[PDB]
């Protein structure tokens, strides 16, 4: 395979599905990554998080340079070697989980060189250019400076990438839109990245407690500044509707704890709704937690046991959850691949809500 | 398969190699047998156990009557339906977890009858009679005292079990021995429940503060006072090397908690002795826990990793430790009984001791 290729193989409207290849694998998208900590999803092995069908998992970086280091990671063959992934893996920068700022970077130091560097000691395959998320509400003028930073960083970002050759030859290199929800400021953090040029593009920003409407209406304005034919990256999102409604804006990949925290806490998401196991209505349903879903999980335990493992504080609830909200996950982005594939992503995108909701 | 067939296959000394044959399955002796809670081992799944080795679990009876409860457990289709378990259960008592005693039962009311009517509704394979383990020390008066009410309690779970016909038909009786350190008193108490009759035999009584040289002694005349035909089980036993002294005493049958627990906590056993994984050697240590276990842990991740697993109080820690350590055991067990078999039972428990102390 390439270093990386994005080839989009059907539309619908702003909705796209296709391939990004990469020397460890294809990402089918539009894609969901899950995300991790030493673990690739917390209480899952590996082949676990395979076999619910994800193509690469986000690694947290903020969590892996604290401990066990990545210097520590590196000398020990990096993060794939260490958690045995080896699948693409889209390294965070570290900043979001870190909020003195400065113009050198963060300290708390977190520059976009260390950034960076830190990614590259842990192997990352797709690696994302350090910024700051604005954050919401920020008026006009925070908006703009915050923006302005991050694009320089952006610039920084891409050097740094850009000066270490191994990187340079086998990693892709994303950048992050800023703005808050200002059209100008949205298209002027645009203009800037696609002046100098990256791999995919992420719109950051969102997700930051705006709400959904809000969100909806800045992605109607902001993904269609970025370049079609490189992937958009929606950082932070979300819920399954979350998920839906941005990819009929033009979103090709997303990430979120929500699948893998809502499960340890006991919810379960199902067509008809999430649901929260630990209610007395489940301790003795014999169903599994969605009556349609092809996971382990579904095919071998009730709502019945995993309510009980939930209420006493199980470890085996926590990964039974977890895989089966993880596997949920995969099964809502293939009905999405399948449905704009076939030239009905927008009647799924209307059963789906009718059904959920 | 019979309801109930122990075949002694071959013997070194005291030692004996050999399977039970039960409805669910075979299960191959000398045996250890994982313990539970609403998860067949904790943190684990039930075919992962099964990966390990495990022919028959412990089912935790007492956690169970607690939660969900017997009755809900039945009417979900029982125990073997509800974890995800098909072989073998066997179902303590939730006499030892419990410890007002009366001649009735305890009250914290279980009896004897209760007792036989939870393992019942959980749909147990092998049943212990209700017992009172005597606590050590004991003195000769008490320790009579506390055998006596035991053995009365053995028949009363001998006939409530009777009167079952499902459960007469379908699962085992073990009784259980005790008499503290006493020989006189256990004789009486071997004698009192070969008098009864049982499908196997427990030595009750042990492991409750004695230390090791002193329930050797008690094994060295209590275990050829029960039927040489039948099953020998030690309760709550051990450490790796009680369990090949007490297989060279004519033990067949063992549970204990440490391999689950000393997991979680850190601890690995090793054919070189236990590791505790959290210490700093093991920071950069990129050989598996063990050099010869044929473990899928073993072959897929590094003592380093799981370092920091245990280190983050990350669940895939716990569930990594467990897993290696249940196969340990199960390849303890593996090596005694090809070592009985093969008539070099005495240099393995020598050599075993060499290299792990
Ligand atoms: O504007 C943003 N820039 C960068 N990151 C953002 C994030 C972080 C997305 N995921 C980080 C994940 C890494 C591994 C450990 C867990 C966290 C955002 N998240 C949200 N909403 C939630 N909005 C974001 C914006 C940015
Ligand atoms: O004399 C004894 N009678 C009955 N039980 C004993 C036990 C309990 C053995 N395992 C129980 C296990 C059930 C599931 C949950 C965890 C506990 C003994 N354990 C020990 N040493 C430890 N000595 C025992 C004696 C008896
Ligand atoms: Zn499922
Ligand atoms: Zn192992």
């Amino acid at each position: 395979r390439p270093r990386f290729s994005f080839s989009i193989a059907a539309r619908e409207g702003k909705a796209r599905t296709g391939t990004i290849e990469m020397k460890r694998g294809v990402i089918r998208t539009p894609a969901f990554m899950p995300v991790g900590t030493a673990a690739t999803v917390k209480a899952l092995k590996p082949e676990t998080v395979r076999a619910t069908g994800a193509d690469i998992i986000l690694g947290n970086t903020y969590h892996l340079m604290l401990r066990p280091g990545a210097e520590r990671i590196a000398k020990l063959g990096g993060l794939h070697s260490f958690m045995g992934w080896d699948r693409p893996i889209l390294t965070d920068s570290g900043g979001y989980q870190v909020m003195k700022q400065s113009e050198e970077g963060v300290t708390f130091m977190l520059s976009p060189e260390r950034s960076i560097e830190i990614q590259h000691l842990l192997g990352s395959d797709i690696v994302m250019a350090f910024d700051e998320c604005t954050p919401y509400p920020a008026t006009p003028s925070r908006a703009a400076s915050s923006m302005e930073r991050s694009m320089r960083w952006a610039k920084r970002s891409r050097d740094a990438f850009d000066s270490r050759k191994e990187q340079a030859e086998n990693a892709a290199l994303f950048g992050i839109q800023q703005g808050s929800v200002f059209e100008n400021l949205r298209q002027q953090s645009a203009d800037a990245l696609a002046e100098i040029g990256f791999d995919g593009y992420a719109v950051g920003g969102l997700a930051v407690g705006e709400g959904q409407d809000e969100m909806f209406r800045v992605l109607d304005f902001s993904v269609p500044m970025l370049p079609d034919d490189k992937p958009h990256y929606l950082m932070g999102v979300g819920k399954p509707d979350d998920i839906v409604g941005a990819v009929e804006r033009g979103i090709d990949m997303f990430d979120c704890v929500l699948p893998t925290r809502s499960g340890r806490n006991g919810q379960a998401f199902t067509w008809d709704g999430p649901i929260n196991i630990r209610n007395a209505r489940f301790s003795e349903d014999l169903k599994p937690l969605d009556s349609e879903c092809h996971c382990a999980v579904c095919q071998k335990w009730s709502r019945a046991y995993i309510h009980h493992l939930i209420r006493a504080g199980e470890i085996l609830g926590a990964m039974l959850m977890t895989e089966h909200n993880i596997a949920f996950y995969q099964q809502l982005m293939q009905k999405i691949r399948d449905s704009i594939s076939e030239g009905r992503f927008s009647q799924f995108a209307q059963d789906f809500r009718a059904r959920y909701f």
